[PDB]
This record gives structure tokens, C-alpha cells and sequence, in this order.
């Protein structure tokens, strides 16, 4: 189960030696659709110890699929936006599984953030975050990369909480149906609901895919961390989607936001907007907010 010597060349800039990394395989950050995450540290280029996050992948196995994330990764490494989270590098242990170094973020995830009865968020503090993952999607989507599991979970904080996109690059088109289908019912995995009803249907992800998760995800923002579609049986999402129905609009959102929702939820991909306008749309809406009002917890 080892790499061509030629691979292992072409990805060198991505891959980290199994020997510059420690995995603190006692110290369990969590674990979510794709692997688990742990504490750990590396050594840098200078030689200096770096403690970050690593997240070792459950669903890549498979020899090609391994080839093809590393691949991936390979682009990856080359992302640099103040709204992406980095990646540091990719480490193969060397028998076992592919592992991706990740910056430590202090501040864990928007979802726990604003779920904490320890804070007050207002409107216009929600709104801000949301339009800060714009940024990261817009970037991500001039880079050519579709994100397939955007939701606000995956928007990290660091010291200055500052949001990082997150976890893009691990789902796949077609390979990882069982975590988009509908036919467990109430057993069906959360990224149903933040998923494009065109991507339900063919499990093909694009930009205007994402559009429609981000959508679900300004829902997420203003609402405080509310499941989407709560009373809804999963396998029952696609019908109630078809016939137009979509999420209502939170108590304190504005009519402007919620309009954008609505583009986000557009049935038809060419008519939702792209994340370039979405950007100066948000970025409008928070400059002409009037007053200001908390919002309290679902
Ligand atoms: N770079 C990081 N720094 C700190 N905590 C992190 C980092 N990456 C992930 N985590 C946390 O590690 C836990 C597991 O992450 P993950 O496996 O991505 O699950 P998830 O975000 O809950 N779901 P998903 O990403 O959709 O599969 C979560 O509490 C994350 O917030
Ligand atoms: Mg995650």
C-alpha cells in the first residue's frame, strides 16, 4: 500500500514526512462526516514545533482515490485567503491512512459561537460573519473549487475571530452519496438539508450549489444555530422543495437578506447568484442596516 515513487514526487510540496508529525491520538478534538479530528504539532521548515489540528480522512481507502486526493490537496496548498482556512500539508503514516494539518482554531466553529447563551450576537454582528464567509466562497469559486459541505459548522474562528472556510476538498461528487441521501429517512445524514435540491437528485456539486448551502447557512446565522427544516422528514425534503416551498424567514431578518436567501434557493443553478455578487450584496445590506436588535436563541 505504498505511493509510486513518481506521486510521491509530483505531491512533495504538499506532503509532510510521517517523522515531522506528532498525533496526540489521546487528545480527541471530535469527529464529523469525513474523520476525526486531534491535537497535534509538527515541525516547520525552520525547525520550530507547531501545534495545529489534524484530521485523519475515514473515506478515502481506496489506492486511486488516495492518488487523487493528494492530488487535490496539491491545489489546495496553494489557496491563500483571509477567509480560507490553509492547509498545512497532507501526511500518509505509513501504513494507515491519509492525514490533513490543519491551524488551530482558538475559537472553534460560527454554529457553537452563536449558539452560546454566554453571548449577545445583534443582527448586524450575524450578518458581518455571514458576509466574511462570502468572501472565503467567493475566493474558493475563482479558485475552481466547490466547497459540498458549506454550513456554518464549518466556519472556523481564530484569535480575532476572523471566519475560515473549512473543510472543502473532502467531499466528492458521486463517491459520498451516503452522506446526501434521503432514503435513511430520519437517519439521514445533516448535509441533506444545506444541499442544492439539483445535488439531491444527481449527487454533482458545482458553485451554484454552494450558493444554495450558503443560503442555509445565512438561515443558520440568523435564526442562532436553528436546525433547517426541523419538522420536515427528510425523505419528504425533496417533494417539499419541489413544490417551492423553503425555509421561513427568521424573526429579525431583514426583508433584504431574506430576498437573498430566496436567489440562494433559486430552483434553477443559473439563476441563483454567483458569490461575486453575493458579496456586494451583503456588503450593501450591512451599510444600510437601521438599528440594530439582538437576537435571542431558538
Ligand atoms: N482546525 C481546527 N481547529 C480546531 N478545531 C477544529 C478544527 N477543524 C475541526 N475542528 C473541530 O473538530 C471537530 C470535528 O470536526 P469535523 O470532523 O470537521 O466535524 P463537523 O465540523 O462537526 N462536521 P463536518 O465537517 O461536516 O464533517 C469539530 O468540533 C470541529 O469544530
Ligand atoms: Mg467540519
Amino acid at each position: 500500500r505504498d505511493l509510486d515513487s513518481a506521486l510521491l514526487a509530483e505531491v512533495k510540496d504538499v506532503l509532510i514526512p510521517h517523522e515531522r508529525v506528532v498525533t496526540h491520538s489521546d487528545r480527541v478534538i471530535g469527529k464529523g462526516h469525513f474523520g476525526v479530528v486531534y491535537h497535534g504539532e509538527y515541525i516547520d521548515q525552520a525547525q520550530n514545533r507547531i501545534q495545529c489540528a489534524i484530521k485523519s480522512l475515514s473515506r478515502i481507502t481506496e489506492m486511486q482515490q488516495v492518488e487523487a486526493f493528494l492530488r487535490e490537496g496539491l491545489l489546495m496548498r496553494g489557496l491563500n485567503h483571509p477567509n480560507v482556512l490553509a492547509l498545512i500539508g497532507i501526511m500518509l503514516p505509513p501504513e494507515g491512512l491519509p492525514h490533513v494539518l490543519l491551524p488551530y482554531m482558538c475559537h472553534g466553529d460560527l454554529l457553537q459561537f452563536i449558539r452560546s447563551p454566554q453571548r449577545n450576537p445583534t443582527v448586524k454582528d450575524l450578518i458581518s460573519f455571514g458576509l466574511q464567509v462570502a468572501r472565503g466562497m467567493e475566493y474558493l469559486a475563482e479558485q475552481k473549487f466547490v466547497h459540498r459541505d458549506l454550513a456554518a459548522r464549518n466556519c472556523m474562528l481564530d484569535e480575532s475571530f476572523t471566519v475560515k472556510v473549512a473543510d472543502f476538498g473532502l467531499a466528492r461528487d458521486i463517491l459520498d452519496r451516503e452522506y446526501y441521501s434521503v432514503q435513511q429517512h430520519r437517519h439521514a445524514r445533516l448535509p441533506v438539508k444545506w444541499t442544492a435540491l439539483e445535488s439531491l437528485q444527481t449527487y454533482r456539486f458545482t458553485t451554484k450549489s454552494d450558493v444554495w448551502s450558503f443560503g442555509v447557512l445565512l438561515w443558520e446565522l440568523l435564526t442562532r444555530g436553528a436546525p433547517p427544516y426541523r419538522h420536515i422528514d427528510p425523505f419528504d425534503l425533496t417533494h417539499f422543495l419541489a413544490q417551492g416551498r423553503r425555509l421561513p424567514q427568521p424573526e429579525y431578518c431583514p426583508d433584504s437578506l431574506y430576498q437573498v436567501m430566496q436567489q440562494c434557493w433559486e430552483a434553477d443553478p443559473a439563476v441563483r447568484p454567483t458569490f461575486r455578487v453575493l458579496v456586494g450584496e451583503v456588503e450593501q445590506i450591512v451599510s444600510a442596516l437601521l438599528g440594530d436588535h439582538y437576537v435571542q436563541l431558538p
